[PDB]
């Protein structure tokens, strides 16, 4: 995804916030909106300077300096629909896994068969 490279080696486990996501689920149907308009005059949000991305998959944070988003993160939480939401950064991390082929046998058996015949033979009745 979207971000920034940064001198990890700095302080790689602080993890510095540079941008943040606000997750939807329970939010419902009212996730699927979000006025800018009305966003930019709601709940926390204008307390300090950040960037609203309207998104189907919540909204984006983005802040201009990493002291902003900290304060954000850290004493930033919102209220929206009457429900709290933290603030998660977006951070990616590769791990490492392996999931090794399985193979399954089932037993068969043979169905069986009719052989041919070269006579056959009836009962004559007649009523």
């Amino acid at each position: 995804g979207p971000g920034s490279e940064a001198t990890e080696e700095i302080a790689a486990l602080d993890q510095p916030f540079e941008k943040c996501f606000i997750p939807t689920e329970a939010l419902g149907s009212d996730r699927e909106g979000l006025d800018r308009t009305q966003l930019e005059r709601q709940l926390p949000f204008r307390n300090y300077p950040i960037k609203l991305n309207v998104s189907k998959s919540g909204i984006f944070c983005q802040f201009p300096t990493v002291s902003d988003a900290k304060r954000f993160y850290e004493e930033g939480t919102v209220e929206i629909l009457n429900r709290s939401l933290p603030i998660k950064p977006v951070f990616e991390k590769r791990n490492e896994t392996v999931a090794p082929a399985e193979r399954k046998r089932r037993r068969s058996v043979s169905p069986g068969g009719v052989h041919p015949q070269t006579a056959a033979v009836s009962a004559l009745s007649r009523r």
